[PDB]
DNA sequence: AAAGATATCTTT
DNA sequence: AAAGATATCTTT
């Protein structure tokens, strides 16, 4: 399938290639820093050609946002059924030591999740799937030889601010949790779990409908949630009481 | 000086070199996307070696943050004068067309400027200067050819999602304005002005003392500010009224 | 101008 | 777990 070919290609690329710098048109190479913003950007850029290649091998049109701050990173559709769009969005987190539990921020719960055309490239109801490409890496403190510049013949001497990168491809709803992933920026939180649990899809929601209803009716603060619901057990009880 | 040599080095490097991709150790190149996060990341990485080079020339130790989400990008100090630290922080914004007005988010006003040890590498009172390296670029729409990978012999063929990059170095207080640069994340706003106004230092504060006091007593929402002050004129009146 | 969007982290 | 930090943008 498109999905299985895509993760196979991302999984293979990550095994075979290690990003180590930014390069200029005249051949000068600048190393990577350890800032979380650095690595998320690097993995996103690493993923773009792979996503496109696989999409094209399956006959899908590939579109990135035209406007800044619109979800998703990639919209795929076949021109013969333009209202069965696939959203693919790339997310990154870290571990301090290899294979500890991780969590992702899975997008806002007050933008396109509640408003069909808000912060989204196409209307939300044109998408039939929402895929997360998730990267996890183990952090590595920078070295001072990371403050030098390099030429193409020194590529293997450049220190990398990361190790143990792993990648997965999963549906957003499947890995969604019941606790917000941020406060002032009102993000959906993923399960808090090991990498394997994301691969295997060991989530909490019964259905994508239940995921959407949970996060459409999640209140923004602890005080507000306390009289409605704060977790999935309380939500399922709120539902049995008749959404009171 | 450290300052004059740094700005000269930053101007010369940006004239000379155009970043066009990320490179793997195996030699494969992945192009740049247009996302705002991408360019900011690339300009920061481009700047690191230049900052370290000039700082070392002038006998300054260079330290980047050890923890994520600490200001500033670079802390410089002479080993003999560890209580005269210089903060150098890199900021980026865009224009749609060449030489439009720009504005910057100049950091939080509720973290280190109100709590000496909050979200900062060293205590705020150990810094005697806060320099912004500001980057400005004009956006260029991405090409479909930004979705393939390239080799080291194709560097000039890679499309770039920017043009017209300009850089300045200025004191934070000098370019600061009186209107927040963000809402929920409570950032100081720069002046809203043309590039040369940043180079020349055409700000609104009389002194760094006035800059600090203004942003240390700025309330977080319009409603709360309407009984206090919303702009520099209203702040000067608040001072006259007796800081009440 | 004001506020809440973009992604992810740390603090409490 | 809650909420406000990290940088910058768009919508109001
Ligand atoms: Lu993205
Ligand atoms: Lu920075
Ligand atoms: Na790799
Ligand atoms: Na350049």
């Amino acid at each position: 399938s498109l999905r299985s070919d895509l993760i196979n290609a991302l999984y293979d690329e990550n095994q075979k290639y290690d990003v180590c710098g930014i390069i200029s048109a005249e051949g000068k190479i600048y190393p990577l820093g350890s800032d979380t913003k650095v690595l998320s950007t690097i993995f996103e850029l690493f993923s773009r050609p792979i996503i496109n290649k696989i999409a094209e091998k399956h006959g899908y049109i590939v579109e990135e946002p035209k406007q800044q701050n619109h979800y998703p990173d990639f919209t795929l559709y076949k021109p013969s059924e333009p209202n069965k769009k696939i959203a693919i969005d790339i997310k990154t987190t870290y571990t301090n030591k290899e294979n500890e539990k991780i969590k992702f921020t899975l997008g806002g719960y007050t933008s396109f999740i509640r408003n069909n055309t808000k912060n989204i490239v196409y209307p939300f109801d044109q998408y039939i799937a929402h895929w997360i490409i998730g990267y996890v890496y183990t952090r590595v403190a920078t070295r001072k030889s990371s403050l030098k510049t390099y030429n193409i013949n020194e590529l293997n001497e450049i220190p990398k601010p990361y190790k143990g990168v792993k990648v997965f491809l999963q549906d957003k709803w499947v890995i969604a949790g019941d606790l917000a992933g941020s406060g002032n920026t009102t993000n959906i939180g993923s399960i808090h779990a090991h990498y394997k649990d994301f691969v295997e899809g060991k989530g909490i929601f019964d259905s994508e409908d239940e995921f959407l209803d949970y996060w459409r009716n999640y209140e923004r603060t602890s005080q507000l949630r306390n009289d409605k619901y704060n977790n999935i057990s309380e939500y399922r009880n709120w539902i049995y009481r008749g959404r009171k």
